[PDB]
């Protein structure tokens, strides 16, 4: 219940996600940024039997049907419930690059995400 | 199968992938380190239309039938094949905290994937 | 005059820096986190000349007359000034491990100051 | 002079440091990449009174009199002596940018420097 559902970060991008029994995370994201259009399946897995935050991880590569930006990031966080559910994450966003510039791949970030 | 097949990081942990034609990645990943005790199921997505690089990515919530560790490691990285075949990843550690120790909840590293 | 002063960040960690034109950042650190007493020596560098933000990053080794946690943290991020100033980091606190541990040595997280 | 000496990174940047007894790193640092030309004055600060591994951790804003890059690198690692001695490190490469590109600001890497 606690994770599935409808969330938003700070830049207004959508994460739908559903929380399977078996630690599976599904869903799409639908960004706000970059070079992005229309979904993109997410697939991730959670601590399906916390003690604390329950940790949690996802991953989109940026293409669809529409756009490749050849690149993925991959969120890792933790859910914390209560009043205010909220998912804190820190992320990598990695580029395809040729060999010569791989030291630059590798983007970081953090993003906190609310159920809406 | 550039992607597909087993892969070990520095570790000597192992990683065994099947990648999907429309871009998931699916396998188990047998930790040789941390507080771990058998396989664990893993997830990712990787760009199935690449370009110089494969960008891709994967989580695995360190949770199975034997034990918990109430964490996930996301790894964000890219797929150089050739003849030496690497994956070259940044990770992301995050373990389920408490409100007072999230600030230190999650570790960065880097692996380096190869099928030796 | 703008980098210069005494901020805190979302901890309550006290940053006292003085910016000297030839770019080098010093001052102290008061942190309210950790194993931490007293203050600690701070040192880094920043754009004496930005364009957008300023770029700036500036090292702790958490060592003092006092304590050692035979750690260091470094915070690399972007001054931006106007109404309401902010220092907004991203930092990677590592510590001095045996062989058998490097891998998790090193804790990322963000750190936002506001100017007192 | 454990880490007082002239290093090289994997992309062959050259990093000459002097450590002080008291914890402090100074030196200039010799890209082999990005945008720029000539040294950069690092600064950085160390475990003066170590356990295994030497905390350790300097900045380099990529300003000198010849180029502005308006960003700042931070490396945060460790010293590892013996024989064949080693800085392990983890970077921050934060460039200034506007609020709207504040997001995608910071690139994450590692670097190993070594006296060869
Ligand atoms: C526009 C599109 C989504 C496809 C796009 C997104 C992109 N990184 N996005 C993100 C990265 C890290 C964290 C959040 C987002 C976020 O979007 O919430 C990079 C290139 C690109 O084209
Ligand atoms: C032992 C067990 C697997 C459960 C476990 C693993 C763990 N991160 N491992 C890793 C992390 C990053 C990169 C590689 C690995 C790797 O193992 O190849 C952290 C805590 C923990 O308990
Ligand atoms: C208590 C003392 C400060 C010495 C201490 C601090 C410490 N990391 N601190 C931090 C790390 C990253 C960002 C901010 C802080 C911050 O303090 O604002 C780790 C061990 C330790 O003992
Ligand atoms: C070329 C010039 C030096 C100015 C420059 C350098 C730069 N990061 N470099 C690095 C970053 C991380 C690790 C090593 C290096 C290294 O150079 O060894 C980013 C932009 C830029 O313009």
């Amino acid at each position: 219940a606690g994770i599935t559902g409808t969330w938003y970060n700070q830049l207004g991008s959508t994460f739908i996600v559903t929380a399977g029994a078996d630690g599976a995370l599904t869903g799409t994201y639908e960004s706000a940024v970059g070079n992005a259009e229309s979904r993109y399946v997410l697939t991730g897995r959670y601590d399906s039997a916390p003690a604390s935050g329950t940790a949690l991880g996802w991953t989109v590569a940026w293409k669809n049907n529409y756009r490749n930006a050849h690149s993925a990031t991959t969120w890792s966080g933790q859910y914390v419930g209560g009043a205010e559910a909220r998912i804190n994450t820190q992320w990598l966003l990695t580029s395809g690059t040729t060999e010569a510039n791989a030291w630059k791949s590798t983007l970081v970030g953090h993003d906190t995400f609310t159920k809406v």
